[PDB]
C-alpha cells in the first residue's frame, strides 16, 4: 500500500495523572500518529479522493489542485498529492515560519506568499485567482463536504469502536468543522444521551456570540462559522485561554508522556471541565489533533 | 491503556516511485508513526518493562533512571519514565542543539550537560557516576538484551506477518544492533534464504573494516561495534554517503509522500541497491527509523 493508506486506525490513550477522582473518564485519541502528523491526513485524502469519484481528478495525471492554508491541511495535502502525482500550490502569507515553509516544501508543494498586510483574505483571493487561471480543483476545507464525510466514515467509527460504545460527552476544538460534525453525527445516531461540546478559543469566542481575535491555538479557531460546523449538533461551547492550556499541555507531556500540539491543550483542558461535570463512571472522549513536534519555536515548549 | 500501549503495530509501505522496473519489490516500514516518533520507542519500552519484571524497578516509584543520550533513545525512555512515573536524568555534550534539548525538557527528563571536548566519553562518564552515586538504573542501550528482544518479539513479527512471509532480503542501518539483531532471527528463524544486510556510514564504515568518523545519519552508525549486534546474521553490509542519501530522502517525501530521517535516506538508499540486484519478483524489506519532523534544521531539509 501507499502513504494514504497508513492514514487513520489511531490509538486512544486514558489520562491517569492529570484527571483528579471526582472526574469521569477521559479518553484521548492520538492523531498525531497519521503519517502527515495531523488529523488533517483524513480530509485531505478525503477531499481528493472524493474529487477522483466524481470524475475531477484522476492520479498520476499531474493536475492542479490549488488551497489556501500553510496549516496540517497543506501538510495533508502535500503529502497525498506528493504520492499520488498532483502539482499542489498552496497560497499563504508572507510572513510564514521558514520552519512551515520547510515542511511543505519538502513534500514538493509549490508556495506562493502573498500580501503580509491582508493576511488570509489575500491568500483566499490568490487561490480563487489560480483556480481560475489554471482550472485547478480547490479543495476548499471549509465547505467540502468530504472534510465531513472522513470523519463520519473513519473517526467516529474507530472512537466509538475503540471505547465499546461507552462515550457520555465529546470534546472538540473546532477548526473548519468536519471534526465535530463527522464524529458528532456518528456518535449521536448511536448514543442518545451523548453531549458533543465545542471548544474555542477565548480570544476568538465566536461560536460564544463573541468576536474573532488573534490566539495561539494553531489549527482551530478559524475566527468564523465553517459550512462544515453543524451547529444543531452542539450541546455547548466551552472557551479556553492559552494561560490554561499551554501549562496543561506541559503537565501532559511530562505526566501522561504526551507531547501534543496546541490545540490539544485547549481541547483537554475543557474535556477536564466536562469530566469533572459529569462525574466518577461516566466517559469524556476527546481527540488530539496533532503532537508537539512542529511546536518546538513555540511559547508552548520554548 | 497508556501511551506505552500505542507503541508499535507500524504500517508497511510499498515504494512506487523511486525504484525502477528491473528491482525487487521495496517495502518500508514506518516506525515514526509511534508517540516517541521513533522505533526506539520499542527498545526503551522493554528495557524498562524488562526492569520492572526483573524487579529493579517498580511503576509509580519515583526510582532514577540515567543514561547517556539525547537521540531517539533519549526521546523514548522520558516519554516512558513520564508515564509510568520515574525519574530520568539523560547526560549528553554541552553542544547539543536547543531543538532536541526542548524535546526532551518537555517530557520531564532532567539534562546533565558534560564536557564538549570529551564528546560521548565525557557524557558516558557522568552516567556512570550518577548510577553509582544514586544506585540508578541505567538501561545501556549497546548492551541490554532486552533491546533486541522488542524487536524479536514485536518487530520482527509486525512485518513478517505484513508481508505475508515473502521477504527475500531484510536491509536495515544499525545503531545499536537490537532492530537488526532482533528482526533479522525472527526471520532467519523462518525463511530459510533472506539475506540480512546492515547498512553504515561509509565516513563512519567499521563494520566495513574501515575507521569510524563524523557522519550525518543521525542515530545509525556509532563508529563501533555494539554487543547488542550479532555479526553471524549479516549477509553484508552496504556503506552510504549523505551525498546520496540526503538527495534520495527528498525525492522519497516529494514522490512517495514519505518524509522521513536522515537514516531512512540511508537504509532506502542501499534497500534499491539490493533491489537491484534481487531483481523483479523479489521482496526486498527496510524499515524507516523516524520521519523527518525532528530534522528541519538540518541539511536534508533545510
Ligand atoms: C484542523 C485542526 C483542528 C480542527 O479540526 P477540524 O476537523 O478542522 O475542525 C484542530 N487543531 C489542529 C492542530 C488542526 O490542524
Ligand atoms: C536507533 C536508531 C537507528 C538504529 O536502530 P537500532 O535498533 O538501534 O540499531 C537508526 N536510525 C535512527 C534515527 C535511530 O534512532
Amino acid at each position: 500500500m501507499r502513504v494514504e493508506g497508513a492514514i487513520g486506525k489511531t490509538p486512544v490513550v486514558r489520562l491517569a495523572k492529570v484527571v483528579e477522582p471526582d472526574m469521569a473518564e477521559v479518553w484521548v485519541k492520538l492523531e498525531g500518529l497519521n503519517p502527515g502528523g495531523s488529523i488533517k491526513d483524513r480530509p485531505a485524502w478525503y477531499m481528493i479522493k472524493d474529487a477522483e469519484e466524481r470524475g475531477i481528478l484522476r492520479p498520476g495525471s499531474g493536475q492542479v489542485i490549488v488551497e489556501p492554508t500553510s496549516g496540517n491541511t497543506g501538510i495533508g495535502l502535500a503529502m497525498i498529492a506528493a504520492s499520488r502525482g498532483y502539482r499542489l500550490i498552496l497560497t499563504m502569507p508572507a510572513q510564514m515560519s521558514e520552519e512551515r515553509k520547510r515542511v511543505l516544501k519538502a513534500f514538493g508543494a509549490e508556495l506562493v506568499l502573498t500580501d503580509p498586510e491582508r493576511r488570509m483574505l489575500a491568500a483566499r483571493e490568490e487561490a480563487l485567482r489560480l483556480k481560475e487561471e489554471l482550472g485547478a480543483f480547490m479543495p476548499d476545507q471549509f465547505k467540502n463536504p468530504a472534510n465531513v464525510r472522513a470523519h463520519y466514515e473513519t473517526t467516529g467509527p474507530e472512537l466509538y469502536e475503540a471505547l465499546e460504545g461507552r462515550i457520555d460527552a465529546f470534546v472538540y476544538g473546532s477548526g473548519t468543522g468536519g471534526t465535530i460534525t463527522g464524529v458528532g453525527r456518528y456518535l449521536k445516531e448511536r448514543i442518545p444521551h451523548v453531549k458533543v461540546i465545542a471548544v474555542e478559543p477565548a480570544r476568538s469566542n465566536v461560536l460564544s456570540g463573541g468576536k474573532m481575535g488573534q490566539h495561539g491555538f494553531q489549527g482551530m479557531g478559524p475566527g468564523f462559522i465553517p459550512e462544515n460546523l453543524d451547529l444543531s449538533l452542539l450541546d455547548g461551547v466551552i472557551q479556553v485561554w492559552e494561560e490554561d492550556a499551554f501549562p496543561l499541555a506541559r503537565r501532559l507531556a511530562r505526566e501522561e508522556g504526551l507531547f501534543l500540539g496546541m490545540s490539544s491543550g485547549g481541547i483537554v483542558w475543557a474535556a477536564l471541565q466536562v469530566a469533572r461535570e459529569l462525574g466518577p463512571g461516566k466517559r469524556v472522549a476527546c481527540i488530539s489533533p496533532d503532537g508537539g513536534w512542529k511546536y518546538l519555536s513555540t511559547p508552548l515548549y520554548a
